[PDB]
């Protein structure tokens, strides 16, 4: 459901999602920029029905950044990927847990497809960091 656009990141830091592959820790930096087009403007109700009809029916424009190696708060190596969405859409995500978690799934699956990874679906929001890296 990710519609990939090429965007040399990062935009503005947003929030940071911790997951992992079979080989190590992976962080998804959800960022935003006015450069990234928004998805179609729909209500939460209309969105729910689209997912019933197509698991990937709601296409979201986003960048899928190249991996960069970083050190976590404990000084250990990890991978970060910068994933940027539209700024106005990001504000909408801030006000909807359902919308935010949908976008996180689409970003995770987008990265899985692009980099041939299996990423743990049991992700967690980082509380001490909006962004892994500089």
């Amino acid at each position: 459901a990710a519609l990939e656009v090429l965007f040399q990141g990062p935009g503005q830091p947003g929030f940071c999602i911790k997951t992992n592959s079979s080989e190590g820790k992976v962080f998804i930096n959800i960022c935003h920029s006015p450069s990234i087009p928004p998805p179609a403007d729909v209500t939460e109700e209309e969105l729910l029905q689209m997912l019933e009809e197509d698991q990937a029916g709601f296409r979201i424009p986003m960048s899928l950044g190249e991996p960069h190696a970083e050190l976590d708060a404990k000084g250990q190596g990890c991978t970060a990927y910068d994933v940027a969405v539209n700024s106005d859409f990001y504000r909408r995500m801030q006000n909807s847990d359902f919308l935010r978690e949908l976008v996180i799934t689409i970003a995770r699956e987008g990265l899985e497809d692009k980099y041939n990874l299996q990423l743990n679906p049991e992700w967690r929001m980082m509380k001490n960091r909006p962004f892994m890296g500089s």
